[PDB]
């Protein structure tokens, strides 16, 4: 059983991912580095963390040359860029992937913990980033330095890790896949884990919104004018009496509640609220026709105006709600700041006039539409590597197998299972790509087609 | 071709001895620690809770200790069962009583670095990570003991152990002992107290705090009798009658429909902002500019707090105390900010801000910091002695793996007397077990008594040198 390199496959198609990626990735990584780290000034945490990833994508990516000619030919470089190139090797899967994790933290921050999430997100990317990926990526290379050296053989020059024995193999094996995986995978994970279970206590989008808007009460309220109110927005009927009130709210309650009540209770009371004003829309011949053109969001909006302005008062918007049922944001949107109800409750209109022009729900909260896209930035970020990874992660496991006799097969077997590694790994290296392509096109739009360039 | 041979002189005597020692003292130990505060314990503080899980899981191992005594000195007598159920037992302890330890290091993190707000955390942490992150895992991790674990008859005998397909087996796991064992708590634990001795200084409160303490807090809007109305830590909202009209203000800065009441958080928040607009103001003025740049972040909390207090005209006006505090000489500053007007009229405030303007400490707006101190040296001894107890070990494992390894090569008598000190020094480390209870011992007693206080009522005079 002896190593066999296939020259029509790998000798021939190694070298070429190794030069795409090394040609764009400088190209773009290149680019991540000039365009932020040069001339632009104001940044973004997770800008920060991806100008950290570019460096660490730059520095491996420059080194693919050596890689390249390795395969096709031989190691001509000599002892010291031998161990230079695995210490630059290391350094890459080590800060590439906790750099990541620093990622998840930043956004575990900013979303559960976002009332002081400044003093601590700024440390973390200015302080921590040095001291937990940088430093310890660049220690954990003493061994690569140590054992990567070259040797003659078989008429070539091989560099590689040359260990005292085979058990060497399976320590920096575990290493690798402990350090490089499990650890910052456990860790994004985690963040993630605590991310959704804090999006879990809220309720549902129309519940948050108007909560928002129109207050949230957990026990009845005497107004000025004699009625009576809770949950959201919630008239209990005409008694003058807090026993009758309370008598009216244990009706539609269920319970003997003594005038307090839970949120998940005032979520199922508003629900039926939303439903009675959802009825008599779609009993109202002006106000159907624009709910019914409506996507949930935008009608959450209109809900929202019946709330606050009852059915009657908000079927009087004539021309902006045909402006709404006709799509037209913009105007609609601007035409609605020109009201009496703009100029009398600006602080609701304004978000209700925001959810109508967007469509998202981005007025609410604080900077909703950084947060948005911040949120889907990094998880396409980090699936994207981890998909990258993944076919080199089942490759190393095949192998795995055949070393702790999970399973046996002869070296045909082996030596497939080791040209596949070659292969997945290469491939793997596209993740240095990924951070660049997800800066692409931004603020593109893309309208034109052959004809547009003939034509308005 | 080394064997392995059992040694019996020392070790068939040796083993069952510390083993049968351990499970006489640890049954007692973390018996009652289980029973005093399991039971009847009301009022508990967190690394007590932890401690109680410490000592079940203590408890789990040392009950069954008596296998291990009549496995070194007889057989396995157990079963194949058994003898995976001793492994699991025996797992589930490296790993969960460490990371306990852990925990007790992340807890006292967040008791002295944090304590703006600790308590939510740290009570998260002790009633339901502990499970799903310490006690979960372990038992998961145990999964290879169960099915590696299994009887062999060998030498007479029958052996319990671990049997794999290879020798590659025996490195991967020895390689995940270490690290879930050691390197893994060992990097939080250490990782905890660096930044803790970092900060120990400087900690006790926040510059929320001490306005929260200076100042009050305000989750309701308040009208004062001036006409003005205020909210959280002194935000004033508007100074006109309507109520309705404070109400708009809020809900326009905070961004909701609030009815005049907000959160403990957005009253720091609103706080964030006036301290900005504070700092920029006073980086505008000319006379108080040069000497904030001058200063700490805690002295700076300090010339913030008589801003909010009486205003950036005012704190401009104290000349040659600020030029003190600017040239750093905090003594005569602190004693010439005691003569003014302001401290007259508000002596308690102003003692505490110049406490602060001299030490740098948050010493006037932190304490009951003699019972943290006393926690915190308790965790340290903990922990400590613990680490203690397993070191011997650990350099006997280094020594096999030297072994292995190849970093040195010794024959097989070498071999044989690393194999029975790891054995040795592994039993002397499960003394970790009687640790957590006997830090407990003695809690009250006074040691005054010599043989002589029992044949008299003591020496003349005592009370002149207690
Ligand atoms: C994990 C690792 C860094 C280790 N390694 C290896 C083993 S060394 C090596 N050459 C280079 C790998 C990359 C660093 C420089 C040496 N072998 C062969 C020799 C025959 C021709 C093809 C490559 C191949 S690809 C790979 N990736
Ligand atoms: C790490 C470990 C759990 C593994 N192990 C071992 C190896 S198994 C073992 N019997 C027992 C270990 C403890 C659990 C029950 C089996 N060996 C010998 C057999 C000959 C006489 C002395 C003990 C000894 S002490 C120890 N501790
Ligand atoms: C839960 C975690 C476990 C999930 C299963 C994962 C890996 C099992 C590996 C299976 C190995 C497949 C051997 C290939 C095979 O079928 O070979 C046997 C035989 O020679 C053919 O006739
Ligand atoms: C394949 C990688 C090349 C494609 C990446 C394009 C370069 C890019 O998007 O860089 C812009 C810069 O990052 C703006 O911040
Ligand atoms: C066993 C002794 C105490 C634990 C009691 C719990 C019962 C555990 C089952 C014991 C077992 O499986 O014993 C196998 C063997 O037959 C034994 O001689
Ligand atoms: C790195 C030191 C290498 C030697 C580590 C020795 C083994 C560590 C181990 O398994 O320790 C048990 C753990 O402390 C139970 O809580
Ligand atoms: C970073 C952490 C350092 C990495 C650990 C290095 C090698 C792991 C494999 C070494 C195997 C050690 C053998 C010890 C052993 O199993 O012997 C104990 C006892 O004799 C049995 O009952
Ligand atoms: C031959 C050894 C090669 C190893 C090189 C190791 C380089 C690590 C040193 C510094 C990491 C780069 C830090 C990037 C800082 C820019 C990001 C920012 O300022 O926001
Ligand atoms: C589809 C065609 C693929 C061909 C492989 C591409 C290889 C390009 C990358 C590196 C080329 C390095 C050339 C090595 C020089 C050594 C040759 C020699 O001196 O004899
Ligand atoms: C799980 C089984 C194998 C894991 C493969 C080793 C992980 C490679 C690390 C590369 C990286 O993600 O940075
Ligand atoms: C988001 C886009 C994901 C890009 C596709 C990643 C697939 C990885 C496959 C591979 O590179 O081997
Ligand atoms: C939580 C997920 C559970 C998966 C655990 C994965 C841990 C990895 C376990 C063993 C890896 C040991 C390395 C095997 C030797 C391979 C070396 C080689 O391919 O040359
Ligand atoms: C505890 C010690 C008990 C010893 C087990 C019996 C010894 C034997 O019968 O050989």
């Amino acid at each position: 059983c002896f190593r066999e390199e296939n020259a029509n496959f790998n000798k021939i198609f190694l070298p070429t991912i190794y030069s795409i990626i090394f040609l764009t990735g400088i190209v773009g990584n290149g680019l991540v580095i000039l365009v932020m780290g040069y001339q632009k000034k104001l940044r973004s945490m997770t800008d920060k963390y991806r100008l950290h990833l570019s460096v660490a994508d730059l520095l491996f990516v420059i080194t693919l040359p050596f890689w390249a000619v390795d395969a096709v030919a031989n190691w001509y470089f000599g002892n010291f860029l031998c161990k230079a190139v695995h210490v630059i090797y290391t350094v890459n899967l080590y800060s590439s992937v906790w750099i990541l994790a620093f990622i998840s933290l930043d956004r575990y921050l900013a979303i559960v913990h976002a009332t002081n999430s400044q003093r601590p997100r700024k440390l973390l990317a200015e302080k921590v980033v040095y001291v937990g990926v940088w430093i310890p990526a660049l220690l954990l290379t003493i061994p690569d330095f140590i054992f990567a050296n070259v040797s003659e053989a078989d008429d070539r020059y091989i560099c590689d890790r040359f260990y005292p024995n085979d058990l060497w193999v399976v320590v920096f094996q575990f290493q690798h896949i402990m350090v490089g995986l499990i650890l910052p995978g456990i860790v994004i994970l985690s963040c993630y884990c605590i991310i959704i279970s804090k999006l879990s206590h809220s309720g549902s989008n129309i519940f948050e919104m108007l909560r928002i808007d129109e207050g949230l009460r957990l026990k009845i309220y005497k107004d000025t004018e004699g009625y009576y109110t809770i949950g959201i927005g919630h008239l209990l009927t005409k008694s003058p009496s807090l026993n009758a009130a309370k008598s009216e709210l244990d009706k539609a309650i269920g319970r003997n509640t003594n005038g307090v009540i839970t949120k998940d209770e005032a979520e199922k009371l508003f629900n039926q609220d939303v439903d009675a004003a959802v009825r008599g829309i779609l009993r109202n011949a002006k106000l159907k026709p624009v709910y019914d053109s409506l996507d949930a969001v935008r009608r959450a909006a209109l809900i929202n105006m019946v709330f606050q302005m009852g059915e009657t008062g908000v079927a009087g918007f004539t021309n902006s709600l045909r402006m709404l049922q006709q799509k037209r944001w913009d105007e609609a949107a601007v035409n609605l700041a020109k009201s009496r109800w703009y100029n009398q409750t600006p602080n609701r209109a304004k978000r209700v006039i925001t959810t109508f022009r967007t469509g998202t729900w981005d007025a609410y909260g604080s900077k909703g539409h950084q947060k948005r896209k911040a949120l889907k930035t990094t998880v396409i970020l980090i699936l994207a590597f981890f998909a990258c990874w993944l076919p080199y992660y089942i490759g190393i496991s095949i192998d795995s197998f055949i070393l702790l006799e999970i399973i046996k097969q002869g070296c045909e077997f082996e030596n497939t299972v080791h040209k596949w590694i070659s292969i997945t790994e290469a491939l793997a290296f596209f993740h240095c790509c990924l951070n660049p392509i997800l800066y692409a096109f931004l603020g593109a739009k893309f309208k034109t087609s052959a004809q547009h360039a003939l034509t308005s």
